[PDB]
C-alpha cells in the first residue's frame, strides 16, 4: 500500500529534476546563440578596421613618396 | 490487485529508466554547452581586445594621413600641380 509511494515519489522528484535541467539547457542554448552573434559582429568590425589599416598604410606611403618628390622639385629638405 | 500492482511497478520502473536516460542525455548536452560558452566568452574578450588595438592603430594612421595630405597640398601649390 505505502510502497508504490516511495517509487511514485521518486518518479516525481525525477520529473522535476529533468524539467529543471532542461531549463538550464535551454538557457545555455540562448547564451550560446548570443555569444556567437557577438563574435560575428566583432569579426565584422575587425575586418573593417583591418581593411582601413591597409588602406591608410598604402595611402600614407604613397603620400610620403610624393612629399619626397615634390620637395626635391622645390629644393627643400 | 496484487498482480496488477506488480505489473504496474514493472511498467513504472521502465518509465523511471527512460527518465534516467533522458536526464543523462540532457546533462551531457548541458556540459557540452557550458564548455562551448566558456570558449566563446574567451574568444569574445580576445576579439574585443584586438579591436581596441586596431582602433588605436587607425587613429594614429589617420593623423599621419592628415599631416601628409597637408604637406603634399602645400608643395603642389608651389609647383603648380
Amino acid at each position: 500500500e505505502e510502497e508504490m509511494k516511495e517509487q511514485l515519489k521518486q518518479m516525481d522528484k525525477m520529473k522535476e529534476d529533468l524539467a529543471k535541467t532542461e531549463r538550464i539547457k535551454k538557457e545555455l542554448e540562448e547564451q550560446n546563440v548570443t555569444l556567437l552573434e557577438q563574435k560575428n559582429d566583432l569579426f565584422g568590425s575587425m575586418k573593417q578596421l583591418e581593411d582601413k589599416v591597409e588602406e591608410l598604410l598604402s595611402k600614407n606611403y604613397h603620400l610620403e613618396n610624393e612629399v619626397a618628390r615634390l620637395k626635391k622639385l622645390v629644393g627643400e629638405r
